[PDB]
C-alpha cells in the first residue's frame, strides 16, 4: 500500500509537469492584449489589468514546479559528488512544507475561479471603471486542476511522512 | 485474429498522438482574434466567445490523451522499480473506463459540428447578438474524425477487455 | 530496372515530406488574415473565407502524408513483436489504394490552380460580394508540384504491385 | 589541385544551407504585412504583390537546396541497400546539371537587384498605381550574394567533370 | 558544513539559469508595445522608452549569466587541452569579483522595484509627459527574486573564499 | 603565457557565438514595426528605414560569425578526408586576415552608436523628413560591446601569427 505511494506520486509529478509545459503556455498568451476596459483614459488598461493579474497563474504554476523538485536536485548532487537516510528524511521534510506552503499560497493569491468581470479604481482610471477579463472559464478550470493535483500531491507527501516520521 | 488487434490499437494510438500534436496546434491558433460579433459594446466580444467556446478542442483533446496514457506510465514505473497480471486487468480496465468517459465527454461538450453563426445573450451585451465563428467547417472536419479514432480505440479496448475479461 | 526503383520511392517519400515539413508551413501562414472582401459587413470576411478554403491545402498534404506512411509503421509494429510475406503484400496493396484515393481527392478539393478573386454568396454577406486572394501564384506552384510528386509515387506503387502482383 | 576541390565544395555547400537556414527565414517574414500601395482599393494590396514577387527568394532558394541534394540521398541509399563507378558518374551529371539549371533560372526569375518602387497594373487596381517594396537593400545583397555562392558551386562541379570525364 | 555549501553552490545556479531561460523570456515580450505616453506626438513613444528601460532587465540577466560562467569553460578548457590548483584559485577569486560587480551593476541599474508611471522629458516630447508601463509588479517581483538569488550566490562564493583563501 | 592564448582564444569565440545566438535574435525583432516617421506619404516609411539600416546588424553578425569560423571546417574536412602544417599556417593567416577585414567592415559600415533621430530625404518623401528609432541605447551598447569582442580575437590572432610567423 505504501509501495505503490511512490509510483503514483512520480507519475502524478510527471503529468503535471507535462500539462503546465504543453497547454498552459497558450491559454494565457493573449492575456493581455484581449482585457479591456470601458474608458478613454490612456494607462487605465495597463493599470487595471496589472491590479486584476499581478502575477499571471502560469508564472507562479512554473515557479512552483520547479521549486518543489529541487530536493530532488539537491540529494541527486550529494549523492553523486560523494547519513544518506538523514538526507532523505530532510528533503522528505522539505518538500512536504514547500507543497503546503504553495498550495495554502496559491489559495490565498487566486481562490477557486476567475471572474469575468472586474471593478478597478487605480490611477489614472477616474473614479471606478470596468473591465473584462478574455477565457474566463478555460482559466478557471485549469486553476481548479491545478489545486486539486496538489492537493494529490500534498497528501502523498504527508502519507510518506506520517509512514516514515515518527 | 485478436492477435493483429494490438499492433493496429499501438498504430491508431500513435497516429492521433501525431495528427494532435502536428496539425491541431494551428487551426485553433486564432480562434478569439477572428471571433467577431455584430455590436458596439466593449467586452460583448469577449463573454460571448466564452459562452460559445468554453474549453477549446485542442485543449481537451491534449487532455484526454495525456489521461489515456497514464496507465501505461503507471505500469511502466512499477515494473521498473520492481501480482502483474493482476496489474495488467486492471490497467486494461482503467484504460477502457477512461476511453469511454473521455468519448461521452466529448459528445457531450461539443456534439458532431461546429456553426459559423452564434446567438448569444451574456452581459455586457445588449439583449441578443449575433456572432461569427472563424474556420466552421475545418474545426467539424477535426471533431469528427477525432470522434471516429476515439471511437475505433475504444472498440479495441473492449475487445481486448472481452478477450481476457471473464 | 526495378531495383532502383524502390530507392527513387524512399528518395521522393522523404523529398515530399521535407518539402512540406521545412517550407509549406509558412506560405500558408497568412491565409485568412490576408484574405479580404470588398463589403461591410462583420462576419462576411469570416463566411467567405470559410467557403473559399474549407480545408487548407497544407492541412491536407500533412494528412495525407501521415495516413500513406501508416502501412509501414503496421508492418514494423507486427515484426518487432513477433505470413510476412503475405503482410508485405497487403501492405503494399494498401499504400496503392491510399495514394490513389488521395490524389483523385485533391483533384476533386482543389483543381489545379488557386485564383486571385472570389465571389460568394452566403450569410451574412447580401448578395454576391467579390473577396480577393493572398499569394495565389505561389500557391498555384505548390498545387501542381504536389500533384506531380503524388503522382510520380503512385506510378512507382502501381510499377512495383503489377511486378509482384500476378 | 582536384584534391582541395571536393573539400571546398562540401564547405561551400553546408555554408550556402547554414545561411540560408539561419538568416534568410527572417529576412522576408514581413515581406507581404510592409508592402503597401499608393490605392484604396480592397484587394489592390494582394494583387500588386502577388504580381510583384510571384515566389518569395527564400522559397525558390529551399527548394534549389533541397533538390541539389537529391543525388547524394540516391547514391547513399542504392549502396545501403546492397556499377558504383556508373552511379558516380551519373550523379556528378545530374548535380551538374541541376545547378546550371538553377542558376539560369535564379537570373530569369528575379534579375540581379530588388528595387524599392513597383509599377502595377493588375485588375482591381485602377490604370497604373505605385507600390513600395519592404527592405529593398537587404534583399539585393542577398540575391547577390546567393548567386555568387551557385556560381562558385557550378564552376566546382564543372571542374570535377572535366577532371573525371572525358 | 562547507561541503555542503557547494551542492547548493550548483544548485542555485542552475536554478537560476533553468528560472531565466523559462520564464523570463515571456513576461517582458510586450514590454514596448504595451508601453504608452498620453500625447499626439510621433516619436515621443519611442523617446520615452528608451530613456525609462535602456537595457531590458532580461538581457542584463542574461549577460550576467552567461559572463558568470566564463571561468569554468576557461577551466575546462584548460584542463582538456593538457598549476592546476592555481587556476583554481584564480577563478574562484574571478567568480567572486564578477558576482559582486554584477550584483552592484543591478542596484545601480535598476533599483528595487518598477513603478507603474514614469515621467518623461526628453525630445520630440514637448515639456514633461506622463507614460505608463506594462507589467509593473511582475516585474518587481522577478527584480527582488533575481537579487536576492544573485545575493545567495554572492554569499556563498565569498564563504568558500575564506574558507581555502589566507 | 602563449599556452593560455588559445584557451582564451576558444571560450571568446564560443561566448560571441552564444551572445549573437540567445540575445541578439530580440533586440532587432521589431526593428521595421516601431520605426516611425512624421510625414502622411505612403511609402517614405520603408523608403527611410531602408536608408537608415541598409543591413540589421544582427544579419551582419551571423555572417561574420560563420564566415570567421570557415578555415577551421576546411580544415577539419582535409584531415578526415585524408603538409598539415601548411595548412595550419595558411588558415591562421585566412583566419587573422577575415577577422581584421570584418572589424574594419563594421567600423565602416555602422560607427559607434545608433542615434534615435534619423533625417532621410529619398523619394517618395517630399524634401527632408524626421523618422525615430526604436531601442537606440541597447543596439549602441551591443554596437560597442560586438566591436570590443571582435577586437580582442583580432588581438589575439595578431598574437598567434606573432608567434608562429617568421
Amino acid at each position: 500500500s505504501t509501495m505503490i505511494g511512490r509510483i503514483l506520486l512520480t507519475v502524478v509529478v510527471i503529468f503535471r509537469i507535462l500539462i503546465v509545459a504543453i497547454v498552459g503556455e497558450t491559454v494565457y498568451d493573449d492575456e493581455q492584449t484581449m482585457f479591456v476596459c470601458n474608458t478613454l483614459q490612456p494607462g487605465c488598461n495597463q493599470a487595471c489589468y496589472d491590479r486584476a493579474f499581478p502575477i499571471s497563474h502560469i508564472r507562479y504554476w512554473v515557479f512552483q514546479i520547479i521549486m518543489v523538485c529541487t530536493p530532488s536536485l539537491c540529494f541527486i548532487t550529494y549523492s553523486v559528488h560523494q547519513g544518506i537516510s538523514r538526507f532523505y528524511i530532510i528533503q522528505v521534510v522539505f518538500r512536504n512544507a514547500l507543497e503546503i506552503g504553495f498550495l495554502v499560497g496559491q489559495y490565498f493569491l487566486y481562490g477557486f475561479s476567475v471572474p469575468g468581470l472586474y471593478e478597478c479604481n487605480r490611477y489614472p482610471c477616474i473614479k471606478e471603471v470596468e473591465c473584462y477579463v478574455s477565457r474566463p472559464t478555460e482559466k478557471t478550470v485549469f486553476l481548479v486542476f491545478m489545486f486539486a493535483v496538489s492537493g494529490i500531491c500534498v497528501v502523498l507527501n504527508l502519507a510518506e511522512l506520517n509512514h516514515l516520521g515518527w
